[PDB]
Formats: C-alpha cells, sequence, structure tokens
C-alpha cells in the first residue's frame, strides 16, 4: 500500500494504535558481552516472524537518563504502533532492537563502536536479517537493509553511528537530536561528507529522515544542521527516497517527548528499506 511522498506531513498514529495489538510482535529481552561489559537489549520480532525469511532490521536508542527498556515501556508503547502497522500493511514486517549507551564505558558519542563489533553480530546472528553471516563482510554486504535512529542523546548516537559505520548501515532516523561534531553548522555537515566521500557510496546507497517538533528544543541546533547539510551535493532533499535521500519533519507544536516522538517513527519508518529491496514492490 505504501507510496512515498515528496513532502510528507506530521500525522499521528490513530489513538487505536497506542493500545495493544491482537497481532502482537514478540518483545526478547537479551543480554549480551561486549566491550562495554555484559549489557541488555530489547528485539521486536514482527508477528508472523519466519527464521527462514530475510528482515529488514532497524536499531533505535533512547534518550538521556533512559534504558533499552523505555521504548518498549508503558511510557512509549511503540511496540502497539509497529504491531498496528504491520497488520494493517502500512509498515512492511522488520526487526526493531532497542540497546542501550549505557554501561562499562559506553556512552551516547561513543556506542558505535560496541554496535559495530558486538550488536550487530550477536543480534544478527540470533535472528533473520539480510546478514547471510556476521563477520564485517556480510554485515556490509547487507547494509542497505539496515536503519538506525535516536531520540535526543540517541540521536546524537544516531550522528555518531552515520558518520562511523557507513559500511555497516544505510538507513538513518536522527530524532530530535543534533551531531555535536564541530564548531559550526558547516563543520557538522562537512564531517558528515567527508565521512560519505571516504564510504565511497553513491547517493542512492545512503538516507537520512530526520525528524522533530516545531516546539522541541532539540529544533535549535538541529535546523542549522539540516540546513547546512541541505547545500551540500552528498544530499537531495525530498521525502521520495526513489528520488533522493535527505528529507528533515518538523511536527507543528511538539514538544520534547517521547509522546511524539514515536509518531515520528510512525511516520518515517515506512519510508525506509525499499531502495534496492529484494522484494517486487511499487512505492
Ligand atoms: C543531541 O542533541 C540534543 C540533545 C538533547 C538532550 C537533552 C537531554 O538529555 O535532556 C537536547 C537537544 C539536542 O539537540
Amino acid at each position: 500500500s505504501f507510496k512515498y511522498e515528496s513532502a510528507v506531513q506530521y500525522r499521528p498514529a490513530p489513538d487505536s494504535y497506542l493500545n495493544p495489538c491482537p497481532q502482537a510482535g514478540r518483545i526478547v529481552k537479551e543480554t549480551y558481552t561486549g566491550i562495554n561489559g555484559t549489557k541488555s537489549l530489547n528485539v521486536y520480532l514482527p508477528y508472523g516472524y519466519d527464521p527462514n525469511k530475510k528482515y529488514n532490521i532497524f536499531y533505535l536508542m533512547h534518550g538521556g537518563g533512559e534504558n533499552e527498556n523505555t521504548i518498549f515501556s508503558n511510557d512509549v508503547k511503540l511496540q502497539n504502533i509497529l504491531d498496528h502497522a504491520i497488520m494493517n500493511g502500512e509498515l512492511e514486517p522488520l526487526i526493531v532492537v532497542t540497546p542501550t549507551f549505557n554501561g562499562g564505558n559506553c556512552t551516547a558519542q561513543n556506542f558505535y563502536q560496541e554496535f559495530r563489533q558486538n550488536v550487530i553480530p550477536f543480534v544478527e546472528s540470533k535472528y533473520s536479517t539480510y546478514a547471510e553471516s556476521t563477520t564485517p563482510q556480510g554485515i556490509a554486504a547487507s547494509r542497505m537493509h539496515r536503519g538506525f535512529g535516536g531520540f535526543a542523546m540517541g540521536g546524537l548516537t544516531t550522528w555518531y553511528v552515520m558518520v562511523n559505520c557507513l559500511d555497516y548501515v544505510a538507513y538513518f532516523m536522527p530524532l530530535s537530536g543534533d551531531y555535536w561534531y564541530g564548531n559550526s553548522p558547516q563543520d557538522k555537515a562537512n564531517s558528515i561528507a567527508e565521512a560519505i566521500n571516504r564510504s565511497g557510496l553513491s547517493k542512492r546507497e545512503y538516507f537520512v529522515f530526520a525528524a522533530t517538533g516545531s516546539e522541541d528544543i532539540a529544533y535549535a541546533n538541529m535546523n542549522p544542521q539540516i540546513e547546512a547539510m541541505k547545500a551540500l551535493p552528498h544530499f537531495d532533499y525530498t521525502s521520495d527516497f526513489s528520488k533522493g535521500n535527505f528529507y528533515f519533519l518538523v511536527a507543528p507544536g511538539a514538544t520534547h517527548w517521547w509522546g511524539y516522538v514515536r509518531h515520528y517513527i510512525y511516520d518515517a519508518l515506512p519510508y525506509f528499506f525499499h531502495e534496492l529491496e529484494h522484494h517486487h514492490h511499487h512505492h
């Protein structure tokens, strides 16, 4: 059913999507040991999950003061939105992982290292993504079907993941957080451009769908960064990812709160993972 729009507008999921869906994906609490010690995450598997099929995977980071359980807690209930959207055909089934930047030496800034070395191999060796194996080569070869996003400090995590993990991840969803690398917006954009240059990727091989609220403090620093990025040849601004690769959704009146941010995921996540996808779809 999904069709790309060129300037998608903010629309909250219906209130009914916040209540439990009978077609509920399974949420599995996992514990693993990596460079930052023994840590946990949650894995959302779509309803009907079949390990002999291959699923898109989206990693989603919490904000400051939160943890790996926040996004699927009663304070957010993202799984209800996912369940309803997948059941209604709005969102193709995918795996959603909620890790944490807490623990050991880990920070929102440096999480990408643990992500690369420990999180991807742990999750993707257990569950069925497009990664045929979880060697660096197997992960890189499946990058078009892997995404990363996050809220606030988790948005910062997302930007650091982008600049350090373009080889492994093609889709990025920074929510209400800017990239802290640089003394000006131009420095931030230039850093991203340099990462893209180093990666060798074409503009059809990475995608950024940023979002925030018009009354969300993150707008103050996101907006200048987005404008600087728009000026780069590396980005073609439009939400139609069949045509371009960069969009910034600003929700009128929304404030810095998961109550709103969950809806940004509802609006944006359906836009991910169709470019170079393996099914024959018309979007
Ligand atoms: C990474 O960018 C941002 C982070 C925050 C974090 C707020 C908090 O932890 O309370 C707020 C605005 C931002 O633009």
